């Protein structure tokens, strides 16, 4: 009674193959990104490595979700889906731009992911619901290191954060538009995803030190 398309339908499994691949790839990239962040911030290596390892654990849970639905994920699709943000992350990393890397991974992707997971939970099959609930719980019981680091260093980071937001937030809108059709087959509405993302991202920007007016301008950039 949860979805208009049956979990066993080829329509559902086909859409799932791409959305599942996106979540798996996102988690794979989070693992690698956090390990690379530890190069830039060696003083916080233990915490960043712990986060990396947690995201690798999450990746394996989402792989189990695809297996349970008898779906082979389309990993090349997912790799293309993330190419823009992934490329921007790697370029910033190569220039030692920790602030930009953190905005992309710890703020933008983290908010996008939690949005996706929370909208998926109510429409997920019983097995995948439990896995996703566990992932969401983990994100809630662990400190968002990147957010806290940016908050501690806000005054010096502010200018770059504004610049990184302008360059990267429009890629989120692009991603959401790309994903909309498949997400709808899974019972996940674009409006709900956008809402969840803007609340999460906006709250993070507020915690870090941006004003209500600044967040308005920022969280709606390129939309």
């Amino acid at each position: 009674v949860r979805t208009e398309f049956d979990y066993s339908s080829e329509i559902y499994k086909d859409a799932y193959s791409r959305i599942n691949a996106i979540v798996i790839e996102g988690e794979q990239e989070a693992y690698s990104n956090y390990l690379q962040m530890a190069e830039l911030l060696p003083e916080d290596k233990e915490e960043l490595t712990r986060l990396a390892k947690m995201e690798n654990r999450h990746k394996k849970g989402f792989q189990a979700c695809g297996n349970n639905l008898q779906v082979n994920p389309d990993m090349p699709y997912a790799q293309e889906f993330f190419a823009g943000l992934h490329g921007n992350f790697q370029h910033a990393f190569s220039e030692g731009k920790v602030v930009t890397c953190l905005l992309i991974q710890a703020l933008i992707i983290e908010a996008f992911a939690i949005a996706a997971y929370n909208i998926y939970i109510p429409v997920a099959d019983d097995f995948a619901r439990k896995i996703t609930e566990g992932v969401v719980k983990d994100e809630y019981t662990h400190l968002n290191y990147g957010e806290e680091w940016l908050k501690a260093n806000f005054a010096t980071a502010k200018e770059e954060l504004e610049q990184a937001n302008k360059e990267n937030l429009p890629l989120v809108w692009k991603m959401l538009n790309q994903v909309q059709g498949d997400a709808k087959v899974l019972g996940m509405e674009k409006e709900a995803l956008v809402e969840d993302f803007m609340i999460s991202y906006g709250e993070a920007l507020s915690n870090i030190g941006f004003s209500t007016r600044e967040i308005m301008r920022m969280s709606s950039y390129g939309l």
